[PDB]
């Protein structure tokens, strides 16, 4: 007994009636039919979907353990082979969050901390912003420079400078793989499987990229194993051969160099892509609404200074700047479908019963939108996490990194990397537009797995 929703039709389901580009639109409308939760057919594959904050909640939260399964794909499979975090299941996935959970702690790989490695490379960022001469630029690219090397210095203990041939190219073959993920084309062929070899050039460049940063992680991991120090651990890397020295002498572990290579991809393809477009989304806010700028370097003067680098310490006493990095992500919906669940065995939800393996999709954009707990949820309003008093007033419908059991595993890092860059920019640079604010949008123009910005040019000026 699988919940209601519109009659689909013999081989591609409710497919002609969702727009494959605005996904969330559809499913919007579909709420306002058949309620809370209902079913939808991409092909022939069911999607129960669950619609606002009590159904998101009940399922995410309150039946979480049904709930955890991560929705699979053919495209997933083949590019991950079910090997580390995102795509994982069962034993194989609770193991190796678990692991990555408390490696991932501040001080959880060694004496420096994360939060150092992300001063570091605030102060980098920085430095190339201020190379820009004050002149009109697009930050796309170097926004995005900052979240990955941060990840390197996470997984690899080093950063790599911004002109390294090696980070260039890195970089260059995640960003096309991402471009190419983003399309709404992989709706489809994910659930027409054959239309994949419809698309030879695309399937063979996404293999190769996965190939070529698959090798790259090995000969890292092998540099990583002829100068380790079990009792100085320096990185992500360190800390899995430790585990696996551990578990050396059971050959039914996974830890292994095979979810090591995949793990460490997961963080980049997780944590790279989304945290630079929540920056960039940031800045465009920031460069259209020059009020809450304002108010936000006025917090910075007071808490942090000018000759200080900021820190995470401070965000405990910059209630509005902390309002402002929440409504940015709010207002942003990165990613408005949430990632794909599956139920790990039949559930019971409320009168229904969804068989296991059955795709699950909460709808995150419908809670980060909830127009009661947030009045006027289309607009930019740092207000919606602020007080009577303007203290920080938490939202259990700040739901951008999912919810339950399988919410975001970077999520500290995140919220770490957007507080301190955006301070940090703020703190060194005002934001200039080339053209009048009035003709500034920031309404997404894509809607396809992750919401983008529309593209924007800048100026950062020196304060
Ligand atoms: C502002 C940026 C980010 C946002 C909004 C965000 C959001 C999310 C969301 C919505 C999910 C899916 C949760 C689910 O399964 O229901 C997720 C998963 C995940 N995130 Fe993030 N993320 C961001 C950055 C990070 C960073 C910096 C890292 C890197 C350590 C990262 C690592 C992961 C991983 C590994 C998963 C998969 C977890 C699993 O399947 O158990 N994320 N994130
Ligand atoms: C930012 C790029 O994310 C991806 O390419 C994703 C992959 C590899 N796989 C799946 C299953 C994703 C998805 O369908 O998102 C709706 C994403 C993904 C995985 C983990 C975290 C995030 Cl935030 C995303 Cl978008
Ligand atoms: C080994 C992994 C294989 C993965 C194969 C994935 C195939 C995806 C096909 C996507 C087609 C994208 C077309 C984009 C069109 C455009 O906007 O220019």
């Amino acid at each position: 007994k699988l919940p209601p929703g519109p009659t689909p039709l013999p081989i591609i389901g409710n497919m002609l009636q969702i727009d494959v580009k605005d996904i969330c639109k559809s499913f919007t409308n579909f709420s306002k039919v058949y309620g809370p939760v209902f079913t939808v057919y991409f092909g022939m594959n069911p999607i129960v979907v669950f619609h606002g904050y009590e159904a998101v909640k009940e399922a995410l939260i309150d039946n979480g353990e049904e709930f955890s399964g991560r929705g699979n794909s053919p495209i997933s499979q083949r590019i991950t082979k079910g090997l580390g975090i995102i795509s994982s299941n069962g034993k194989r996935w609770k193991e190796i969050r678990r692991f990555s959970l408390t490696t991932l702690r501040n001080f959880g790989m060694g004496k420096r901390s994360i939060e150092d490695r992300v001063q570091e490379e605030a102060h980098c960022l920085v430095e190339e912003l201020r190379k820009t001469k004050a002149s009109p630029c697009d930050p796309t690219f170097i926004l995005g420079c900052a979240p990955c090397n941060v990840i390197c210095s996470v997984v690899f203990q080093k950063r790599f400078d911004y002109k390294d041939q090696n980070f260039l190219t890195l970089m260059k073959r995640f960003n096309e793989n991402f471009r190419i993920l983003n399309s709404p084309w992989i709706q489809v062929c994910n659930n027409f499987p054959l239309l994949i070899d419809c698309f030879p050039g695309t399937h063979n460049k996404v293999l190769k990229n996965v190939a070529l940063t698959r090798s790259y992680i090995r000969e890292k991991v092998k540099e990583h194993q002829a100068s380790l120090d079990v009792n100085n651990p320096r990185d992500f890397i360190d800390c899995f051969l430790i585990k696996m020295e551990q578990e050396k002498d059971n050959q039914k572990s996974e830890f292994n160099i095979e979810n090591l290579v995949g793990t460490v991809a997961d963080l980049f393809v997780a944590g790279t892509e989304t945290t630079s477009t929540t920056l960039r989304y940031g800045l465009l806010l920031l460069l259209k609404h020059p009020e809450v700028t304002a108010k936000v370097q006025e917090e910075i003067d007071h808490v942090i200074g000018r000759h200080r680098s900021p820190c995470m310490q401070d965000r405990s006493h910059m209630p509005y700047t902390d309002a402002v990095v929440h409504e940015i992500q709010r207002y942003s919906d990165l990613v408005p479908t949430g990632v794909p669940h599956a139920v790990t065995t039949d559930t019971k939800f409320r009168n229904y019963l969804i068989p296991k393996g059955t795709t699950i999709m909460a709808l995150l954009t419908s809670v980060l939108h909830d127009d009661k707990e947030f009045p006027n949820p289309n607009i930019f309003d740092p207000g919606h996490f602020l007080d009577k008093n303007g203290n920080f007033k938490k939202s259990d419908y700040f739901m951008p990194f999912s919810a339950g059991k399988r919410i975001c595993a970077g999520e500290g890092l995140a919220r770490m990397e957007l507080f301190l860059f955006l301070t940090t920019i703020l703190q060194n640079f005002n934001l200039k537009s080339v053209d009048d604010l009035k003709n500034l949008n920031t309404t997404a123009v894509t809607k396809g797995i992750v919401s983008l910005p529309p593209s924007y040019q800048i100026c950062f000026i020196p304060v």
